[PDB]
């Protein structure tokens, strides 16, 4: 279980039309516990799988992170 940016089978992002959204298909999908719509991206925090999970920025990361952890 890590943190990264949550692409579904080719780096198609999980979309994220909302934060909640994101989440929910993240634990759905990735096993993640939550995520959100991070600066351009769907963040999941807890995806257990990888499906190849997209290079975060440390800024967007800091960014990121206290939000939730």
């Amino acid at each position: 279980k890590k943190n990264g940016y949550a692409v579904d089978s080719s780096g198609k992002v999980s979309e994220c039309l909302l934060n909640n959204y994101c989440n929910n298909i993240c634990t759905k999908v990735y096993y993640a516990t939550s995520g959100y719509c991070c600066l351009l991206s769907c963040y999941c925090f807890g995806l257990d799988d990888d499906k190849a999970v997209l290079k975060i920025k440390d800024a967007t990361k800091s960014y990121c992170d206290v939000q939730i952890i």
